[PDB]
């Protein structure tokens, strides 16, 4: 998956907004209210609406003075290059249109009905929402939400194992019945090649979130262990020889965590999704974390084909293939491309 | 209310440590896994235990490779001076030691029978816990806690505020007490929200509507619902509504502790909590202010230290 370009008309702060994004790490540098999450929430409503998140509501984010809002997103997914258009009116939501389209040849051409239900269904098809907003797109204050549940965490867990080339015919296989040594046998053959398929992916991401977390902490913690048990995914942090549930942590050893985490699974992701947004990555970060975030974007956020990357900590510059920064000008923001 | 001494013995990374906490804000400097929020959550401990919050645990906050955690806080509470002692043994519990005692001419005397029960009686009864956790102790990440209930907002308020036709006129006194106290809440924590956002938001709207506490910033001339803010101002705006707060009942409370002001603030807002450090938080009579942010130290009134050596929190007095 890879955002092209986001058009953005009158959307909290932003009056009319173009950003053209690029291959490697995007970054979007801005003081506090600048811009820079209404401009990655617009990416979510275009790609996701209706959403039924508490903080993102229509009548509240149609840019104040305005009437209408309108987004369109260009973006690429297996070689198809899509486009998709929203329009909402404040207070009225019966001029809303919608539209999906996808590149043929020159023409933009309708890939579904012009329906938000139809879109809504299409979008699911392409890259299910639970996927877009707990592994590839962290808001701003989520960075640590996939620590705080073995709710959240084990279902996109479950689900990103569940993206796996070979699932389907996994599935299918275990649902055929002969009652003969042939079938059992082979239906038990594909479970459990199916079960270490997956210990593998979760002790791959083990692995990973292991070593940015070391690098992070300078090994303090000397390994991130993440064991499913049943319908939960387990993690525990090891120190001085022995896991350690989460609580261990300090507060920005969590940050830490969530950080190695995420990155762990957008790199086993890195060819299947290939994309991670990540808002504000600095919070509760002492001096010598935030130096450490540098090197690890250059180590492995690096390693993922496209990132997008929102901040207020101009230090975070140097390490970036490309730099936009973002600031509020009479009540509007200003983009402008450095890099 | 005001902190004089806590002494702490294998309570997380804290092997034995003693702090001695004075008048004005008193900062407490370390880097991240230093030692800081141990030794606040060890003071809720010591004065509340038990306690029934999901990352505080009894037998994962003893030290590793220690049996006995020893927590004892000296403090000050409407003239009085207390003294809360516990010992507590990972693993089992009749074994524990709970005591509270007062300073009576000399000596410290018992106040109540020295049990976990009835000393969390006559705490509840000095001061609610409710109270200190919602307006004098502010955990790590929890500054805009109280941004986020129009009727969780009004529980702390209505808990940090408290012949026929003789009934009528009680309960027009009563929201008219009520009234003016949110309207000078909302009056400092416009200012103090006015200042962080350099005016970009004029008012920080507190009204009173029946069973809730209405929160709005003024941005352009218009009241806009919490949502319209972004994270970093949200951050600010939380910052603000605490210490109006905290100033509000500088006379009745006089504490406040806050763990960690500066996530997601920019570096001119750091800059600028710097200001409000020195305008605003230096009124209030004890401030215990603990954060990784070096640019502090320049606005507190004593400084402490806290590092990691060889696994255990260090206490270093600088000022
Ligand atoms: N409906 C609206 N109309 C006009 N402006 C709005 C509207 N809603 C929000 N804003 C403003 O949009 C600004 C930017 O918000 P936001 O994009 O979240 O900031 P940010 O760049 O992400 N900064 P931060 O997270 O604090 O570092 C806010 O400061 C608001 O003042
Ligand atoms: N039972 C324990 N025994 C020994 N060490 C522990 C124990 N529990 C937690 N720790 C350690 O205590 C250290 C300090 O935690 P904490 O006091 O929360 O950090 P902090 O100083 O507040 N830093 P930060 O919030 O990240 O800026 C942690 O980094 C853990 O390694
Ligand atoms: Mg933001
Ligand atoms: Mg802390």
């Amino acid at each position: 998956m890879k955002l092209e370009r986001v058009t953005v008309k009158n959307f909290r702060s932003h009056s009319d907004t173009v950003v053209e994004f690029k291959e490697g790490i995007n970054l979007i540098i801005g003081q506090n209210g600048s811009g820079k999450s209404s401009l990655l929430d617009a990416i979510l409503v275009g790609l996701y609406w209706p959403l039924r998140i508490k903080d993102i509501k229509k009548d509240e984010f149609t840019k104040v003075g305005a009437r209408d809002t309108y987004i369109d997103l260009i973006f690429e997914k297996d070689g198809t290059k899509y486009r998709i258009t929203r329009r909402f009116l404040k207070g009225y939501s019966s001029g809303e249109i919608h539209a999906m389209k996808r590149l043929v040849g020159n023409e933009w051409k309708h890939v579904t009905e012009p329906s938000s239900k139809a879109i809504s269904a299409f979008m699911e098809k392409l890259i299910p929402y639970n996927i877009f907003l707990n592994a590839i797109y962290i808001r701003q204050g989520q960075i640590d939400a996939i620590l705080e549940s073995d709710e959240a965490r084990e279902k996109v867990v479950r689900e990103v194992l569940n993206l796996d080339k070979f699932e389907t015919a996994y599935k299918k296989l275990s649902e055929l019945k002969g009652g003969s040594g042939g079938t059992e046998e082979l239906i038990e053959k594909v479970k459990k090649y199916k079960a270490l398929a997956r210990e593998a992916a979760l002790s791959k991401i083990g692995e990973l979130a292991s070593e940015i977390f070391a690098e992070f902490t300078e090994g303090k913690y000397s390994e991130v262990v993440v064991r499913a048990e049943e319908n939960k995914v387990r993690l525990f942090v090891v120190w001085e020889g022995k896991e350690r549930p989460l609580t261990f942590l300090s507060g920005g050893e969590r940050i830490a965590l969530g950080l190695a985490f995420r990155l762990a699974m957008s790199l086993y992701l890195a060819g299947e999704i290939s994309l991670l947004i990540l808002d504000e990555p600095t919070p509760y970060l002492d001096e010598e974390r935030r130096r450490k975030l540098i090197t690890i974007m250059e180590r492995y956020l690096k390693k993922i084909p496209q990132v997008i990357l929102v901040s207020h900590d101009e230090e975070l510059k140097d390490a970036a293939d490309h730099v936009i920064r973002i600031s509020l000008e009479n009540g509007s923001s200003k983009v402008e491309v450095v890099s």
